[PDB]
């Protein structure tokens, strides 16, 4: 059995346990966050957006037991610090969002772990990974490697299609996305500077930035450069959807890039034709689930403008490919 | 000019008109219309989620409301057929219900003794379309009805306006992330119009839906007729909405031009903002559309630009202050 | 032979009532009837944006609806009196509009063909009023018409029912914090039924509104008749509740005997709590009240005692589980 | 002159004292401290998601904001003793960080030169506690460090001491059902103080979750003392509360003595309702408490009776509003 560590046992890291609870050959050993367990065990049975646990989570010193089987639980905001190495840990998955590129997530593997994934975008000097998108770049010859961020994993399939269909000559994406906690509650200074993640997350549209697109090369090299775009934060407190208007080398109808997106369809890129709302994807294990209703294709002469939406569940979309991405990788090492 | 106005639907537009009125000279409402008792629609004027307390006096007087001192009779008639409006005199109805959106049934108030309605929607075709700002010179004043378009179209068109004029569009596709409104349900349940995604809670969601404000854009810039088209996302703020605008130019430009271009065309009906707000921000404000400068996109790739423009709005107030700002420049020349 | 069942409203009662009465055994659903297109009522059933997605398989066809394999007409009659109710042999109607919530409009159902009317609301002066697990046993099997009360009223009676077998209640206030419901507007409009604080939009404020559940406690528990009163605060969750009980006991209490004579009385209908859980996590319980032993609270001042105590519900989903144990025990006498 | 004020923490209370103070005369603002660069500050203090934008003009400069055309100093300092009020010439220091709640700690701003010091909060049992319009004439300045309790007592008491007054007290369960705050997560995380429901998303819950103002009202009324108990219910609106009271009083009493005597004791710190308002209504109101008249019930069983009174309250800004009060009062005593 590979042994997982979760390193942030936040939104991400509670649901990678959940999922991972599922998975043959893979525990989790240990979780770390900043806080007692008894924090941990109750936010991990409770959850205001992904419902009750389904299993059993019982409390023990320093320690929780997860159906029956013993996690401990630590409390270093280091992650040179942690025990990996005396603990047996293979894999730590990287859930804090404070060590997100190779320099700090090495960290890990100077505390003895053999692998780290980081559960968002991690810089461009570490293999980056949407699952059933390129996973094949993986020999397990690597130590840290990225899962990419939600919206990556969303985005990514539908302009793997449009490429391989069509070929692409350039897009700009919006993301219309759930709040997410790296905004306030209410008005108040921002620890890093953003004026509108400073802002009242469930009483605003907030613009704000994103590297989804601008960052596909690392996932897609045919496209590297020629996507960009943002987000646009949201009163859902999860659920959300990506936008892409692209140029394509040819031309297209909303029937033809349907149909490619049908036949590209997998257990990590679903399809759509119902008139679904952000709530309909909550809980659902896509990493994307591109929507034919909203296909749109604008022409004028010989010029095509072409609009392409896919639903994500940023939290257990995200965690479903961050855990396919781990076993993969884990089959590697 | 000396007009008396009637509002058809004291809803959110219907209200919000009438506190705008209430700021303009030479303009009265004398009659709201709705479907509820005087203290209702009362209540609702003095009381507002979103927009705030009316900021003037307010009172009920049987079947009237008494508003800064004036009385504004109330009916409560769903036919317009049937009011008295050629017996209160009323110059211009402002028909604000949803129901009666061309010209065909907007003619009714007409029937009903008053001089001419704007239609606070799209109108259908053979109804003038007007942006103020953007098109109000079509309007001579001999027109019986007319249309301030919908909040998105408001919204749209300046900025669409200067893009056209001072670049030259290709083409563009339109998604306006657009405050709930009124026609979406609370709580999932059967939507009498059978749209399935405004039948969801209206709050809790993130709902695609239809907009003609993209493809009927030829009806304010006839350039534009046949370039653009786009659609909605509906979201949980209760008011307050921004339309984003992906367009191929017919000339290179960088963000700054684009911006200067913006800045230059600002008027009272159209901002210009640098800021980092959000839409918290744009609630009450009396533009028709704010641009927004810090938004800006232009993507090159191989010589080849994708231009992204995006302005605010806030849909009750933005538009509301446009229908008044085109009531007021069509009443001076009736 | 299977009690046939036809729902009358498939709204946010009526449809969820659907999904628990496809999990009982015994019982189904033959028909339902609305004022909809059956595609629209088939996508509301499956798409639920606080419950979930529907469990099972639900697909179109012509003026039905099937479901696990099952189909179930769908009919569009405003006019209960003109219902086939016994062309198809329906034993119990579910009246779940609110258009016909007293004896007399809810025997349309009877002179339709159904044999017996189970109201999901207060029905009136004529009706027995039955919280399952309180009193059910005041039925006789002879009535035609019974209402299963409201959701506070389930909520509440199970918990007033225990303070007053084991200590005796002389007075008490109820508050009931309440998710909004269908009947206040989306943002602020005339409300058709005039009231000023339900015409305000549902997901912006606190809005005050009566009650009669406490006043009309008597109809469930007698001994408390005329002894309880209380009101609502309908907040912005969309389902989730809790009430609050405010009361003067006959005899001393503490914290500790109240919450072990509540955990004594528990039971499939009444749960006990002993975690800090919030709304969320009450929603899609099955327990028609939970009751919350962390805000129980005895204050006593100069030999004077007051007493509060607090249940959860998920005023849709355990009011709906209470409406179907109702509707099978009734079927049953 | 003016009362010149610093205030510490310029968060929620903190930015809206200083939009009271700008219209406040003989009182204003000569500097601000947080943890943040000036430019966030002005940010947050010009735009405001539930309050509204600021009325006035705003505007940067190196290590300063100037408001209304003058210019307020802008530190970054999280160790209030290091504070230069001594060098300002600042009379009343508003501590309105959440962190120094206490006599100890809040005399760090007296030892960095300050004359006085409000705290913003409870304050604990050593120092004194004042609501505006109940027992302010306990302080007589000699006082350095005093509390204005919190926004949930300001609320309370008023209504209590009425009762208190006109009919006496036994014994009372409070509940507030109470606008989310800062203090919970906006998300399900892990909460820094250990309180599993303040960890838990703000807006998509109702959250048990205690409050002192009920236990330590004998601070403010202190034949109340010992006499009240209760808790908070936190909810999703953003801003926007009230408080129920359920009492045992010491003779009997009808709803129409009660609305009576509250009415008779109203003032522009305890305001006086009988519209069938909601939280929305009261945001950005500026009594310290509205006593809802419509609320009221008196039920009697026997010679037994339960009294409820309700009260609202914008934790917001009926508190700044009190806090402004507090401190010009305290500031007079000289
Ligand atoms: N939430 C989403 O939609 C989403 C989707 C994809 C990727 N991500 C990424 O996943 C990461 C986590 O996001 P989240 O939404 O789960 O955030 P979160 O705040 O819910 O979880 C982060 C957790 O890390 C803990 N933590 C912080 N610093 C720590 C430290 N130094 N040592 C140990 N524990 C520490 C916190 O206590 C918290 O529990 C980020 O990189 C984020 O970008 C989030
Ligand atoms: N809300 C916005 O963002 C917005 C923006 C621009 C335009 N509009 C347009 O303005 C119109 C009103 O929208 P709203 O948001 O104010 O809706 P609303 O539902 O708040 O108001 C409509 C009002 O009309 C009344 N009404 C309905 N039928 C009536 C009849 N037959 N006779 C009299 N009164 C009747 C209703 O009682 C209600 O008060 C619609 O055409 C809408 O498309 C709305
Ligand atoms: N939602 C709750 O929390 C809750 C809890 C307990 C009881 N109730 C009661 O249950 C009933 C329904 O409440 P709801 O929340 O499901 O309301 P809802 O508005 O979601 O559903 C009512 C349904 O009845 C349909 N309908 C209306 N008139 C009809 C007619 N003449 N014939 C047939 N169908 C008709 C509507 O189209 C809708 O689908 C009410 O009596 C309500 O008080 C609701
Ligand atoms: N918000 C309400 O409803 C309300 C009502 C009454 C009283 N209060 C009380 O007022 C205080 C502030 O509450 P708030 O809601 O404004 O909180 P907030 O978090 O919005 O503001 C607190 C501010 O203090 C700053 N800060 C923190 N530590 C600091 C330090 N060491 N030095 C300088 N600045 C520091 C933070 O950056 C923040 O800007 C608390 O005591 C709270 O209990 C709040
Ligand atoms: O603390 C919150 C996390 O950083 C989530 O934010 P993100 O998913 O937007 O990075
Ligand atoms: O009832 C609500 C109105 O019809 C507003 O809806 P709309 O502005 O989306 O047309
Ligand atoms: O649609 C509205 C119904 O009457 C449900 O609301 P209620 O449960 O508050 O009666
Ligand atoms: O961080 C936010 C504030 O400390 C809120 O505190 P409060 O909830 O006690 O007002
Ligand atoms: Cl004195
Ligand atoms: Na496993
Ligand atoms: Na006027
Ligand atoms: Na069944
Ligand atoms: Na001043």
């Amino acid at each position: 059995s590979i042994k997982v560590a979760i390193n942030g046992f936040g939104r991400i890291g509670r649901l990678a346990l959940r999922q991972i609870e599922k998975a043959h050959g893979i525990e989790v050993a240990a979780v770390n966050d900043l806080t007692p367990a008894e924090m941990l065990l109750h936010l991990f049975k409770y959850d205001s957006t992904q419902g009750r646990f389904q299993g059993t989570a019982e409390l023990k010193d320093d320690a929780i037991v997860v159906n029956g089987r013993e996690i401990k639980v630590f409390a270093n905001p280091n992650p040179e610090e942690l025990p990996w190495g005396e603990l047996g840990v293979d894999v730590v998955l990287e859930c804090t969002g404070f060590f997100t590129n190779k320099t700090k997530a090495e960290a890990h593997i100077r505390a003895g772990a053999r692998k780290v994934v980081i559960s968002a975008p991690g810089g461009n000097d570490v293999k980056t990974v949407v699952y059933g998108v390129n996973q094949d770049i993986l020999d397990g010859s690597e130590t840290v490697i990225s899962a990419a961020s939600c919206t990556t994993n969303c985005l990514a399939p539908m302009a793997a299609v449009l490429q391989k269909e069509f070929g692409v000559v350039e897009g700009l994406m919006t993301t219309i996305h759930a709040y997410t906690g790296d905004q306030n509650t209410l008005d108040a200074p921002h620890r890093k500077g953003d004026l509108r993640r400073a802002r009242a997350a469930a009483l605003n549209i907030v613009p704000n930035s994103t590297g989804a697109a601008k960052a596909i090369g690392l996932v897609i090299p045919e496209l590297n450069g020629k996507l960009d775009g943002s987000a646009q934060r949201v009163p859902v407190a999860t659920g959300s959807l990506t936008e892409l208007v692209s140029v394509l080398e040819r031309p297209a109808t909303k029937e033809e890039i349907n149909a490619a997106m049908k036949a590209a369809s997998s257990e990590s890129y679903g399809y759509n034709e119902d008139q679904i709302v952000s709530s309909d994807v909550v809980g659902i294990e896509y990493g994307s689930l591109f929507d034919a209703t909203q296909t749109r294709v604008m022409t004028v002469g010989g010029k095509q403008l072409v609009k392409t939406v896919a639903w994500y569940d940023n939290e257990m979309s995200y965690t479903c490919q961050l855990v396919r991405t781990l076993e993969y990788f884990a089959g590697k090492i």
